[PDB]
């Protein structure tokens, strides 16, 4: 029986459900995969549960902190590029934008870093879709707005990056650029099929990216970066906590051995906490 893959009807989410698809068939030879598409992530995971489903795409950002009774985050794949994009017709990278531009986001990761380089900005919301996002930059609504890298690259607009802004200008998202798999955790055909696609490098930095964000906050909505190189056998990881209008920023380092990368994470979050992160709320 074909093995099925719940996902979203959205360009990004459909591109991440073929990859792990062709993935599956190129690490398998006639297996079969299809794609059951659904309609806040609670109704792919209900339909793995109601045995409508098999296993579930995510990007390791959206993945919930909470997994439902019989299931988990068993794969992590290849990762892409992690940092954020700089987007703009009328301009190249940060630095060049005149004092008080305008330039959207909706993230508060993304908005609290620009605000503590440069107050001066004007950030307004950005929604919608990817092409929704870049359609109200053409319409001259922003004078630049931050996008994933990935997602770019992904559906091939690589051409709308104007500037890559490296970890350092701005740190990424948990898991950012990295793509997850969800599904029924006794399923042990789907186990030994997803095991392929698991990049055991790329999932310890993940692992030990989650484990710091879960300590602090869930989700997406607070502004938290979380990334981590790999160094040899050694993991680096780099956390960031602070104020949406860029008041203050707390920013911390620790260094791994490759298997404690679970335990790095909880360390350098109680380590951020009792410098004032949890003041930050
Ligand atoms: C977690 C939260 N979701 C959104 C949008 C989002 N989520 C995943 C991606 C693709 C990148 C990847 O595969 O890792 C995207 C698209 C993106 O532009 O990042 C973002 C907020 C984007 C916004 O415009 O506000 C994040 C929040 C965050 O990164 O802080
Ligand atoms: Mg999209």
């Amino acid at each position: 029986t074909p093995i099925r893959i719940a996902t979203r009807q959205s360009p990004l989410a459909l591109w991440q459900a073929n990859y792990v698809k062709d993935a599956l068939m190129a690490a398998h030879p006639g297996l079969q995969v299809e794609l059951v598409t659904m309609v806040f992530v609670k109704e792919l995971e209900i339909a793995m549960l109601e045995g409508r489903a098999d296993l579930a795409v995510h990007s390791m950002k959206d993945v919930p902190v909470d997994f439902p009774d019989g299931l988990g985050l068993v794969t992590i794949c290849e990762r892409e590029d992690p940092r954020d994009a700089f987007v703009s017709n009328t301009y190249a990278k940060i630095e060049d934008l005149p004092s008080g531009a305008i330039v959207g986001t909706c993230s508060l990761r993304r908005q609290c870093q620009l605000k503590a380089a440069r107050p001066d900005l004007v950030i307004k919301e950005l929604r919608g879709n990817v092409g929704t996002r870049l359609s109200k930059l053409d319409a001259g609504e922003y004078d630049a707005i931050i996008l994933a890298a990935a997602g770019l690259k992904r559906l091939e607009l690589e051409s709308r990056i104007r500037s890559f802004i490296e970890p350092e200008q701005s740190l990424p998202a948990v898991g950012q650029g990295a793509v997850g798999i969800e599904c029924r955790v006794n399923d042990q055909r789907v186990r030994a099929l997803l095991a392929p696609l698991n990049h055991a490098d790329t999932a310890d930095r993940v692992r030990c990216e989650r484990a710091m964000n879960l300590t602090l906050q869930g989700g997406c909505q607070v502004p938290i970066g979380s990334y981590a190189l790999l160094e040899g056998d050694t993991i680096w990881l780099r956390a960031l906590v602070g104020e949406p209008d860029g008041s203050q920023i707390v920013r911390g380092e620790i260094r791994g051995p490759r298997t404690q990368a679970e335990q790095l994470g909880i360390t350098l979050a109680e380590q951020l906490l009792s410098q004032g992160a949890k003041e930050i709320l």
